[PDB]
């Protein structure tokens, strides 16, 4: 159940790999643009909801195809994509969120983000829930967590088993009745010959156990700074910055995150 | 804070070290055996009440420094002592409460065992709360191992787990939590501080019991650790068996060993 060997893939990798954008990077020429915009114009006419629409509904031809390449470079690549030339110029935020969801259904199923149940939402390492994040800029760094879990094995594999625990996270509310207030999630998983991570949001992780009336025990502190220091080495990540049209988008499972933006939760089903 | 190195010492033992009982085994004599018996005698006689007393009040000349070899085992040694013929013969079982009393003077400050506070109860790998746990046979098989090798065994064999246990599991508190907190608190099985690693191993199903009550289900990877180190303290090379014959004393030091199961017990703190 525990991964006791370095993990291998296209997914572990250094800032050194990474480093050439041009292998991760995929430019929207004037045709896809134009597709994309003219879905959106057609979904705003027909006084459709984008999220309640699936792929076949909103062809792209040859915008599908770029997209489909942004899945592969997070599914099954280096975990990290970057699509520019998003047609988000001169558009209301509105109109954006709608340009937007059309790259969105190619990318996968988009999922609430809150209570409220929205799929945009305007706007420490981390990696959030769904499989895919999204950050698209209309007016950034990443790391391998596979790369950080064979580190962890090299330096500190005593602490290995503490990420498979997990911790706890507050629920902020939406626990089903008769649960706690904050729920345990793993930080590294080993299933089907995969090794998966999630690293939530450690405050929210504060928030849960203070919610639960406990407080955390050092080990446990250890593990998380450990976790985001070997994150932090200028040789584990790499940094990029946003132009107007950039949606990066980010592998949840096997990287890890930090920071007018709007952003999308996409799961790969 | 996270000890990567084999533990090394008296304590760290498996079956063939401790095997021959006579390196252990501490023998009262008739002498011992009646300076005993006189101090309860007239702690009974007194009306006093062997808890509230201290080692001075009750000097035993000839037996202290026997009981002093057995501390001195417990604390430095395997963690582990037999004292035989402890003068129980014929007495009633309060009667052989005061002479366990009158003996575990010699061994420390005995502690209350539950919420009425009583200081001996009649009677999974374990180790409890206190320094030493002590069993008394009064009318009649006993497990040992050592934690410090069931540590050097996981070190080995799974050290993916160790942070595990420096982080414990939760325990159902049985309901003397203060009314304040959760009914569960957590306890760590392994830790480092001082030069010195220590254990303990609080009973399992107060672990699960206790996570229940918390409302949580327990990680497999915790499940994981508990079971490996109880596999690993089950293996016949890794633990030392024995039965009690009326008037002997099983002395175990819950600091460095886990243990397995009329007997009277005794908590005790140095
Ligand atoms: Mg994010
Ligand atoms: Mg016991």
């Amino acid at each position: 159940e525990i991964l006791k060997k370095p993990v291998t893939g296209r997914s572990v990798w250094q800032r050194a790999q990474v480093e050439d954008a041009s292998q991760w990077t995929y430019v929207l020429d004037e045709g896809m643009r134009a597709e994309i915009l003219e879905a959106a114009e057609r979904i705003n006419e027909q006084g459709l909801t984008v999220w309640d629409l699936d792929r076949k509904a909103v062809p792209l031809e040859r915008a599908g195809k770029l997209v489909a390449q942004c899945v592969e470079q997070l599914e099954h690549g280096f975990g990290l994509a970057m699509l520019r030339g998003v047609p988000t110029e001169g558009l209301t935020v509105a109109e954006s969120q709608v340009v937007m969801g059309v790259v969105g259904l190619h990318l996968g199923t988009a999922v609430a983000q809150n209570g409220h149940g929205d799929r945009v939402v305007s706007i420490p390492w981390h990696s959030d829930a769904p499989d895919i994040a999204a950050l698209l800029c209309l007016t950034f760094h990443v790391a391998s967590a596979m790369h950080i879990y064979n580190t962890l094995l090299q330096e500190a594999p005593e602490l290995l088993g503490l990420y498979y625990a997990g911790v706890f996270f507050d629920y902020r509310g939406e626990e089903p009745p008769g649960e706690p207030p904050a729920y345990r999630n793993a930080i590294f998983g080993y299933h089907n010959g995969q090794l998966s991570c999630r690293y939530f949001l450690r405050n929210f992780a504060d928030s849960g156990t203070a919610k639960l009336g406990f407080e955390q025990p050092e080990v446990e502190k250890l593990a998380l700074d450990t976790f985001e220091e070997i994150a932090s080495r200028p040789e584990n990540h790499v940094s990029m910055r946003l132009e107007p049209g950039d949606m990066q988008l980010v592998d949840d499972n096997v990287t890890v995150h930090r920071r007018h933006l709007l952003r999308l939760w996409i799961n790969v089903e």
